């Protein structure tokens, strides 16, 4: 086996087609399905799998009570076969913790989980299913990472971490791993003012990450990483099509180098594909809450502070709950280009649906098509009343 | 690995022997068995598996309520080991959608699922477990396909699609795929007047598909495909042994080039093996409803408008519910001929059994023997009262 | 891979050690464990597995009601990992039917299942997981076979079948298969007067089968098969240590060539290892019912009509229910001799425990040791009251 | 494949990081999780797995009643994927019995299970999943072994057994196996006065086992084994940091060659890593009961009868139940040193929590880091009240 190199451009995105959906909450009403949140998708050279943070209980289990909670000793990164639900019997534990990332370099998979109390957390880096390196908290305030897949080039896999405040300046680092070993780390540079939960993808130009500014911004910060030189820059998506949640209404002029103001101390993990005229942005439909999901074709969104949509696709109706979203691609697929993909976390339960005492999710996932395909909408599909 | 070529004739069919049966509804009374419908069987070079459209819920789950419904966002093509039931824990999702086909070409498997609203549906073509091609609706009226396996020759796998009315002229296309890529498509030609849910098999002569005329005909339309030239013809089974359901009583003269009249706007997926004196037709025993199933040896049924049975075998008693039926063969088995096989869907629940609120099925499957074997009958075997 | 040859003698049997136990009924009180009966054990070159006839329902499922029944359309031969219980999720279906045998020839496994009504049953012979040959009933009276593993030599695998009365002369045939194909069959010859449910093992001398005379005999008939010449002989175990159930008390003179009288029209599947001074016989402890199980060292039991035990080992206490027992060996193990093994079916439920409406079993299995090991006893271990 | 050789030293231990945790009791509240106790961890060259003694019932099953019991016919050594819980559907049975050890030699795994009544127990030694050797009780008083992994060097795998009193002098033997065959055994020599449940690890110096003196000592006995010469010595950990439970308070002078007095006829399985200045000891926090767990860096603990801690890490808070603990390492990991690892059994149910009628456990596991990582605590996490 050889390390994968990022040698192709993105395929032209003219629409999105259904890729996967697990209907986990529907099935878990009467099956041993693990409570999860913060899911993602990641491919190996021979298989693509769903990933998420388990809560160490099933949905019907009495221990599902209180699972709105973010960080406990009972969480772990698990993976399971594409479009199956995360069950007790089919889920593989990658590592123990409450914040994660994972990616395959072409030879083996690296998985990283962070665990610990708020003031003493640590990352353990696994490679080929063995622990290889460990990183202690540097700011003693909830060391945390991407919650979706990392990306590798010629064996080098960059990962973005943040340690420090969720509501002010924090200490973000970009780590460069190879075979789970730390090659290098560097402090965040550039104009992004707050960085959390980066969603990344790679192509011949380099690695692009779209992140969450949890402090002042409702535009999304972007980190662009050169995995060969092991350097990066940062800024914001310039477009006035704002893609954080909650967020103000779309103005006519965005901000390239500072947070767009209006909503403080909140946000959601999200993603984009920034590729000139082939640029597509994801966002919740609601500006107030994690509901609905849409894709919008916004040419040169990264660099054009006046850019507006020229095409779109609804993924989840505004009437339905969404949640986290992130990017992944099958780097090992056939063809001359990388097909852009994404997932949307469909959160059910608390805080929005409080007649149940749990919080979980299901997953829907799409990839791009060069066709102009008809659109459907993709709800979680569970009826909360059945759980009462 | 090499692409499979269709180089053999059919084995002589003198009776049918039991091949597989999953007892899914019996077991699902107290196990996490997925609600399904539209099942089939398909072989890989090293394994044969059951396939069906899941409804994204188990039978005992409260979400089984309403599963008479044909098209929802919670359906997916799943496969699972031969004669096991389709469980949450053993089912592999092939793709997402509510109409499907799947076949192995000798090297890898192609699976096709259609999803979307009635007026904006699309097919996604998967090959070696990756999405490769997409096809948008051309008539904006429930794009739909075979609901049983396709067949390949030297890497070319033809698939029959229909888009348009279920009760009048529609737009049927034959697509020719290789490694999931579209080589060619063509509009239906010949004398078949309405085409749905083709059941196909291959042999040295070419590929033969027996379909459902949902409009005016109670005889079955036939499409014969040359996978090398990538051309086809169509007509009806000439025999007065009528094999659609519901249907009129058998006359003494059938129709080769037009629907045999009596029942409009209905039908069921079915199959036949058309092989001169070795011809066998499948049909429900009832002329009114999906109950019972029998095989009838009808020499030259395809071409002889006077042909009647000379031998038969009851598969499912008239007193027991049947449903869809279709053809498959193990193209990778040893020997000098291809052994004809088929499955029968045994539908339980709605609309016929309305004391439960779900609709599901189990599977029975047979293959041919050159012996003259004794016959049994093969009911689903579940007692509906247990589910109340 | 090469066909296995029987080139070794039996290891010296000085005691029996625990080999496997699945505790299926205990676990099935609260897990999705399939109802079974007629279990056995059989080895592949790389794995040994448990086998049994499923009833197509779990124990806790309502369809377990009535499973005392021997022959239904919902039965199948299943296999599952050694000492695990037969669950819905881990059981592999080998073929469909209500009487079976199975064995590996060194290259692939042959499995045979019989299904059908009493007067029209048929065997389907599977090889490398594909149907290869079929055999129709020859006496139209419950065609039936071993219910434990067959044995192969240089690709030839003999199997004993019976068709006809359970209470008078019947038509027994020995079939010789290779790669699932029928090489030859022959009618029973020799002095055995009634043959059912043969338990077989192989060694350099040939294949030895210990069977059940259901008609007049309480001594066990023996068939000795030469798999090279494809011929056989038959007689009874000469020893007055009688090993059928029910049975008279042990006399001082047994019968070599005729049934030992006292109990008619009943019996149980059992086994022995006939090896001169290394001979061990299995039997229920009770003479009246299927309770208890013991092994007895009876030198030259096959040929000496005065032979009595000189050593023994209790396997299951008389106070505990037993059932069928049969032989198997790991022909692919290391060393200079074949280690004798056996299983005992531990039947729970009806007819002996009629407060439940089901009949199932668990399995215990032992292999021989050249040590003189201490003995324990091995009950099923389930408490019937828990199922009420 | 080649036999593994112990060619490296221990990595420098500066802290411990989370390795695995199965949350078995939490999940088993509503899933088919087997009741277990006496768990451990052991690695193959390509996978690391959890091990334990099943009780042949799930936790929610009615047969969980009475599982405080140590030795029954329904126990077996099972293994299952790292950090998954031991379920009916994912657990592999290694052998049948109520005391065990298991280890991989680089080519295949040896597993040993002891079963039988107190006065007639026997060990069966399995190699590459086949029974190879058997050992009868030599003192007729609960033949018993390590309850955690053994260690191999160049194919030789030493195992410590004890037969005889739990409250006075007993007969301890060290057996040396290769491919499951007995090379040699020897009686215990040295100054250890009572030996049970040895926890072992290997490195270039040889194999080191830390055991339980159940008779008079609250310091732990140590056996040091040379697997090449196949010889051993024994003594106690000299340190006044006492690590058995229950135990007296830590004095200022320990005992090298005799039991440290204060608590008789009790103990718990435990472990240590004895490596000069890199020495770390594990122990329960409570001196009275199996609650809490901590690691303490005690330089030269083995040889220095005045040695005290200079660093530590809490693993489980005193308020939470612990239990057995033992050592394992991934001998097949990359790098120049062996990374020390351990597990802690977290016992729930009886005798400490008697509102339920069962006894089970979950597992937490850690490995060493050369970093000085922040510490968390790792409770079982289940709420007993949910089981009422
Ligand atoms: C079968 O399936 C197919 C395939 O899916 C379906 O076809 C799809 O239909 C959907 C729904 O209509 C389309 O999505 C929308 O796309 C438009 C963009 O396209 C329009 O505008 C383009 C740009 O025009 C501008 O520039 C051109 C330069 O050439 C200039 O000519 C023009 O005058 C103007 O200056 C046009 O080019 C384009 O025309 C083309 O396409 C037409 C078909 O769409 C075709 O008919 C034409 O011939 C031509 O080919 C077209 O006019 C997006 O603007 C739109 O997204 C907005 O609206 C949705 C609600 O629907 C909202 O959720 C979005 O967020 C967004 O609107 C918000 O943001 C805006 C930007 O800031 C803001 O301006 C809005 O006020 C609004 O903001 C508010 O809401 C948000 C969200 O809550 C909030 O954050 C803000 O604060 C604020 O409150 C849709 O994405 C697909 O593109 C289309 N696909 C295809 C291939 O056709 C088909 O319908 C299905 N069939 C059936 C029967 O069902
Ligand atoms: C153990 O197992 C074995 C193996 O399974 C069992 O043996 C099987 O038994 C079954 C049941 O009887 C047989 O199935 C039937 O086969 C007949 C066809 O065979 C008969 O007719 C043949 C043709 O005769 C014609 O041509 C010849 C030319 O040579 C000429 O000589 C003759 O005079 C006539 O012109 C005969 O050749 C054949 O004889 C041979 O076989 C005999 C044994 O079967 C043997 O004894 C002979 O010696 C000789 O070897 C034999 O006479 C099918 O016709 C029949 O199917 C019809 O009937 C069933 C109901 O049973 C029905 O469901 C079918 O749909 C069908 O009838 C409908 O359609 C017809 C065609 O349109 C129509 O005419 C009917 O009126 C009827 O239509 C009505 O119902 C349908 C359905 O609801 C509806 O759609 C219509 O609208 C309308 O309302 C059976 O398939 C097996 O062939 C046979 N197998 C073997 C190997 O023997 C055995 O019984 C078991 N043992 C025990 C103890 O149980
Ligand atoms: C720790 O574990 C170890 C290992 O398991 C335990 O040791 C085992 O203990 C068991 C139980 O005692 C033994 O099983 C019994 O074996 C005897 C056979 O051995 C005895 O007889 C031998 C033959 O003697 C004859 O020939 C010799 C020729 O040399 C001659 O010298 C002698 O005088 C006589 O002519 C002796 O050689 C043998 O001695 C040797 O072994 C002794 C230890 O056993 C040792 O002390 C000596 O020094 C010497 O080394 C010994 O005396 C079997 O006969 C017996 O089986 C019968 O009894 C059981 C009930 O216990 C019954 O279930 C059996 O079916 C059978 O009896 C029925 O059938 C008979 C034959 O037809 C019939 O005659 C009986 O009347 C009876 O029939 C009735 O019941 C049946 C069944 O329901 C029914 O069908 C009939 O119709 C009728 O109603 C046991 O198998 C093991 O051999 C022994 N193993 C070892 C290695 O020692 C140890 O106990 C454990 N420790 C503790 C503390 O628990
Ligand atoms: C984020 O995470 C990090 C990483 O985990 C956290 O940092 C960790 O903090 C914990 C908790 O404090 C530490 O564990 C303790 O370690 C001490 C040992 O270190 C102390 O002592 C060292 C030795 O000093 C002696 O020798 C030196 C020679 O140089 C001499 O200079 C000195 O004067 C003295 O003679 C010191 O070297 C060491 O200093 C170093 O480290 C300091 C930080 O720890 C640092 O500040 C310094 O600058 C320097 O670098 C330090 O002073 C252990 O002693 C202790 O374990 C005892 O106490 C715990 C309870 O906390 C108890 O459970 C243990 O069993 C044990 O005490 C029992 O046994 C003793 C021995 O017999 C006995 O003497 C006691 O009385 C007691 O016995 C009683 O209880 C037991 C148990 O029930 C019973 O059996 C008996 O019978 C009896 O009843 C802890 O293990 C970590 O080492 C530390 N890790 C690191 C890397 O710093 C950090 O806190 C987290 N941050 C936040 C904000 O939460
Ligand atoms: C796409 C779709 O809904 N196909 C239908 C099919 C269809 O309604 C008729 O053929 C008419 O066109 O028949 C029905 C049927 O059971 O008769 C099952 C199919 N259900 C599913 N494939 N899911
Ligand atoms: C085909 C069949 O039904 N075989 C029977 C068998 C049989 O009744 C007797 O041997 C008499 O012929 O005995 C019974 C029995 O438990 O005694 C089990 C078998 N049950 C099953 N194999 N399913
Ligand atoms: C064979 C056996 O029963 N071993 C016991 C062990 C034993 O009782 C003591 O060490 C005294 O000898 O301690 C107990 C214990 O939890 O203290 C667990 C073990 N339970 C099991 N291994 N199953
Ligand atoms: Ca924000
Ligand atoms: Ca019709
Ligand atoms: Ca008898
Ligand atoms: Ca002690």
């Amino acid at each position: 086996r050889n390390f994968n190199n990022l040698t192709k451009g993105l395929c032209t995105i003219n629409s999105w087609h259904i890729y996967g959906k697990d209907n986990a909450v529907r099935i878990g009403e009467s099956s041993d399905v693990l409570v999860t949140r913060e899911p993602y998708v990641s491919c190996d050279p021979d298989e693509c799998r769903f990933y998420a943070l388990s809560q160490g209980t099933t949905i019907r289990g009495k221990h599902s009570n209180g699972t709105i909670h973010d960080r406990s000793q009972y969480r772990a990164l698990i993976s399971w076969p594409l479009s199956s639900p995360p069950t007790v019997y089919n889920s593989r534990v990658e590592c123990i913790g409450w914040s994660s990332t994972s990616c395959h370099d072409g030879k083996s998979r690296m998985s990283i989980c962070i665990s610990g109390p708020n003031n003493n957390a640590s990352a353990v880096v696994w490679y080929n299913r063995r622990p290889v390196a460990e990183i202690n908290t540097w700011a003693r305030n909830i060391l945390r990472t991407q919650e979706s897949e990392c990306v590798c080039h010629n064996g080098v896999c960059p990962v973005v971490f943040t340690d420090g405040s969720a509501t002010g300046p924090a200490d973000t680092r970009i780590y460069y791993f190879k075979e789970g070993k730390i090659l290098k780390w560097e402090s965040l540079t550039g104009t992004a003012k707050h960085i959390e939960e980066c969603s990344c993808y790679g192509e011949r130009t380099g690695i692009t990450c779209t992140c969450r500014d949890n402090w002042q911004g409702s535009n999304r910060p972007v980190i662009q990483i050169d995995p060969v030189a092991m350097t990066h820059t940062s800024q914001y998506i310039c477009s006035p099509v704002l893609t954080d949640n909650p967020r103000p209404n779309d103005p006519n002029i965005g901000k390239c180098n500072d947070p767009y103001p209006g909503n403080n101390n909140n946000g959601v993990k999200g993603f984009s594909y920034l590729d000139g005229a082939n640029t597509w942005l994801g966002r919740t439909i609601s500006t107030a809450s994690r509901s609905g999901y849409e894709m919008l074709k916004v040419p040169n969104a990264l660099t054009d502070d006046r850019s507006k949509p020229i095409q779109g696709q609804t993924i989840v109706l505004n009437a339905d709950w969404s949640g986290y979203s992130g990017s992944f691609m099958d780097y090992w697929a056939e063809g001359d280009c990388y097909r852009a993909c994404f997932y949307v976390e469909l959160i059910r339960g608390r805080p929005k649906e409080d007649k149940v005492w749990w919080t979980s999710n299901s997953i829907v996932s799409m990839c791009s098509s060069t066709e102009f395909l008809g659109q459907w909408n993709w709800p979680d599909g569970a009826k909360i009343e059945y759980f009462l």
